[PDB]
């Protein structure tokens, strides 16, 4: 049983060059990586290469226009990438931003072939930038290219189009650009947990409600499972897996799992405002590896807490890795309510439930 990692400083170059505090610092991965190193946990890993996505392959789920503008950035002056950043919801562009979006990808692409080919049993990427807000024509929240929907979609290129793929999407925030990808599609299976707020909360769209369930025969297959008010943690989260996430993945019968792992949902991070400790992440993982003959792949995505974030998923690491899961109230009313949401909005389409 090996557990891969893959890490490339080039993915540091990516970076606001007019306000170099920017939450989405060069240095989460850096951070994340030492981490790594020293808690022995790199040393036990075998260590992946990283490589460049090509264009063919960010048209798996990419328009050529979209590819065509942020591949252009390579070559913008400053205040041309300023205003490229500023047609867009929460982005901020540098001349090295394209080719770190693509390194993060190339990068899960080789963790995915690695695992499916068995090379290692499981993988986890220490990647920037993020990719779950970004849609097939437009970039948002940090996110230029969808790296998890990608790579599921690359998964199944090298394997067969009907191979079973789970994306947990466990960052603070909900992953729209995941979601619409794979709306209409019954061999990817979507869940997502984030803050909702009714609806006011990044990135604001009723898209991310437990009402929208997929469409088509992707009807069942995309679950949001989306909190209102206010600060949640472990125990809401242990609960909605243990009622939600691991009953419908078991009857899914994933073949692979990507996580979109986002540590923002982490105590200590301002933009999540929720108290997810870093056991609680272990054990989040250590369940997940019970599906799919452990085939699962850990991509970071959001995550701001530099010091959250590196235990965090540091913690995940030791899972992947066949640690015992470290040691861990009563569910928030509200809590209760979004989980039987979900529930009886999920009960034509799982009969486990
Ligand atoms: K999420
Ligand atoms: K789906
Ligand atoms: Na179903
Ligand atoms: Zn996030």
């Amino acid at each position: 049983p090996i557990t891969g990692l893959v890490y490339d400083q080039r993915m540091m170059l990516h970076h606001n060059m007019w306000d170099s505090h920017h939450p989405e610092l060069p240095q989460r991965i850096s951070r994340i990586f030492s981490r790594h190193e020293e808690l022995r946990l790199l040393s036990r890993c075998h260590r992946i290469p990283a490589r460049l996505a090509t264009e063919e392959e960010l048209a798996l789920c990419h328009s050529s226009k979209h590819i065509s503008i942020i591949k252009s950035s390579e070559h913008m002056k400053p205040r041309d990438l300023n205003r490229l950043g500023d047609e867009y919801n929460s982005i901020f562009i540098s001349n090295e931003s394209y080719t770190c979006a693509l390194l993060a990808a190339g990068s899960c692409f080789n963790s995915a072939q690695a695992i499916l080919t068995g090379q290692v049993r499981n993988a986890v990427a220490i990647v920037r930038p993020p990719g779950h807000h970004a849609e097939k024509d437009t970039a948002c929240g940090f996110c230029f290219f969808n790296t998890a929907a990608l790579t599921a979609r690359y998964a199944q290129s090298i394997t067969r189009e009907s191979l079973r793929v789970l994306i947990v999407d466990w960052d603070v925030h909900h992953g729209n650009g995941t979601q619409h990808i794979f709306e209409e599609d019954d061999s990817v299976l979507y869940i997502s947990l984030h803050r909702y707020e009714d609806g006011a909360f990044f990135p604001n769209s009723e898209d991310a409600n437990y009402d929208k369930v997929g469409l088509g025969k992707g009807r069942g297959y995309n679950v949001n499972i989306p909190w209102n008010g206010g600060k949640m943690g472990d125990p809401e989260y242990m609960a909605a897996f243990h009622h939600l996430v691991m009953p419908i993945a078991r009857e899914f019968a994933p073949e692979l799992v990507l996580v979109s792992a986002g540590f923002d949902a982490a105590r200590g991070d301002p933009l999540g405002g929720f108290q997810v400790t870093p056991e609680g992440y272990a054990h989040l993982t250590h369940q997940l590896m019970s599906l799919a003959a452990g085939r699962v792949l850990i991509i970071l995505e959001g995550g701001y807490n530099l010091t959250s974030i590196s235990e965090s998923m540091s913690m995940c690491t030791s899972m992947l890795l066949g640690d015992s899961p470290p040691s861990l109230t009563p569910l928030k009313t509200s809590a209760t309510v979004s989980i039987n949401n979900v529930l009886r909005a999920h009960a034509p389409f799982w009969s486990s439930l």
